[PDB]
């Protein structure tokens, strides 16, 4: 295989045939003042340490990211890629002091792009000529950015290109997932200073999805260039980064697919779950309206979504973000107040099953709603115990240390449950085999 960049005379029409969709806006076309702005903002991110590599999982490895990362966005918004959900902290948008002047400055780099954006992808439609712009406006809606730092240099030895011979890879080939269907990507990138592609020189590569026959592109990336990945590009083809020799920045605008993955989400989730619960005072004694089993799975469901997709992700990366806001101190504290008074509801349903008056055919009624949400609750429980005490995570810093929370022990009198379920599983599985 082979890869074409400017040297090569058959890569322009290549990317005007191929590509439509990829778009290129050089540094020239975007003010100085922005540059100077941006440029110095993520020198600010960098400099109060703001930027951490996370540790992701790709199957079944643990894994720190080669670059280093902070999500900027809409409060209480969440992006989720590799098992990991990364939490926002929030640019000031309607409704700590130099970061936020940098998140601040980061908003006013996704209206700019936004509006490029747009621009684009109506000369797009009119291109394809020879409801509509709803749909440009909500593809264009970035409502994160993931900003993104590596110095080449620090790295003992990078990854070749595998497929095309595009040299040295500072990120692998994928695409970006967890994004609206058909959403537009924007990226701003910041480079600090004959046969193939530049060595030197940062680029973005791209290939078709499945085919490694047809010669991929590699795009020099110099100081301040933008590129917008359109419509379907995202989804039909993967793109990888390709290393320079100095270190280099970059903020990628998203559309997060955020349907139940916003902080509103989950607490009227919570809410919903709580309305099978007596709510006159916050006690200990729980007690429950109904059994009737698709109220109870229901219940127990929202439990497990509170738990791992929230409270277990947060802790993982160690109140790390922390040192740039406090904006998830007090949801997360909500979450787990309210996750606890689910452990409640957990120990309320099987006080139930164990009754003598209950007649056997409704208990076991309540043990085929329950019993796929505890086995998951003890799988996921395992994986996540066994995730923050590996050895990759343990060479981390204290400020980045991975916190089993919630945790406690079999001897802890003020949780109702044991965190290990085993025990109780077999023994609601026995009972059905009565
Ligand atoms: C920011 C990191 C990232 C994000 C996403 C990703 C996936 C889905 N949605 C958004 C981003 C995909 C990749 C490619 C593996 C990366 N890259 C990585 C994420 C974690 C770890 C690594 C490092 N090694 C390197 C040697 C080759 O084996 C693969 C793992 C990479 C990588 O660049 O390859
Ligand atoms: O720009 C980077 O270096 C990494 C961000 C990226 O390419 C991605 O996550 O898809």
């Amino acid at each position: 295989g082979s890869h074409m960049t400017p040297k090569d005379d058959e890569f322009y029409q290549q990317w005007q045939l191929k590509y439509p969709k990829l778009i290129l806006r050089e540094a020239s076309s975007v003010s100085e003042e922005l540059h100077k702005e941006v440029q110095e903002a993520f020198l600010t991110l960098h400099k109060h340490g703001c930027l951490f590599r996370d540790l992701v999982r790709i199957q079944g490895k643990d894994l720190l990211t080669p670059v280093s990362r902070i999500l900027i966005g809409n409060p209480g918004c969440t992006y989720k890629y590799l098992n990991t959900r990364l939490f926002t902290v929030p640019w000031p948008v309607k409704g700590e002091a130099e970061i936020a002047a940098a998140c601040e400055t980061f908003l006013k780099l996704n209206d700019y792009l936004q509006i490029e954006t747009i621009q684009a992808l109506e000369e797009l439609a009119a291109k394809e000529k020879a409801q509509d712009e709803v749909d440009i406006k909500s593809r264009a809606a970035y409502n994160v950015t993931l900003l993104n730092f590596m110095d080449p240099q620090k790295m003992p030895y990078l990854k070749e290109e595998p497929y095309f011979g595009m040299g040295k890879m500072a990120v692998s080939w994928h695409h970006d997932e967890n994004l609206v269907d058909r959403s537009a990507v924007a990226v701003y990138s910041y480079s600090c200073e004959l046969e193939g592609r530049d060595p030197d020189i940062w680029h973005v590569g791209f290939k078709i999805s499945w085919d490694i026959e047809t010669p991929g592109l590699a795009i020099p990336l110099h100081q301040g260039d933008c590129y917008f990945m359109l419509d379907d590009l995202n989804a039909t083809h993967q793109h990888c980064v390709l290393a320079g020799s100095q270190p280099r920045f970059s903020s990628t605008h998203r559309v997060a697919e955020c349907s139940t993955g916003t902080l509103d989400y989950i607490l009227q989730r919570c809410q919903l779950a709580l309305q099978n619960v007596c709510d006159d005072v916050d006690n200990d004694d729980v007690s429950l309206k109904s059994f009737e089993p698709a109220v109870l799975k229901q219940g127990e469901e929202i439990h497990n979504e509170v738990e791992f997709e929230w409270l277990r992700q947060f802790w993982f990366q160690g109140n790390r973000y922390r040192k740039c806001t406090d904006w998830w101190c007090q949801p997360m504290a909500q979450l787990e107040a309210l996750w606890k008074k689910m452990e409640g509801v957990t120990n309320a349903v099987l006080h139930e099953v164990k009754r003598e008056g209950l007649p056997v055919e409704q208990r076991n009624e309540i043990l085929t709603a329950i019993l796929a949400s505890l086995t998951a609750r003890q799988n996921l429980r395992r994986e996540w115990h066994a995730r923050c005490q590996s050895r990759i995570a343990r060479t981390l810093p204290a400020d980045q240390k991975p916190e089993c929370r919630p945790y406690w022990e079999k001897d802890d009198a003020s949780m109702p449950l044991p965190f290990d379920l085993t025990d109780i599983v077999s023994e609601l599985r026995g009972q059905l085999l009565e």
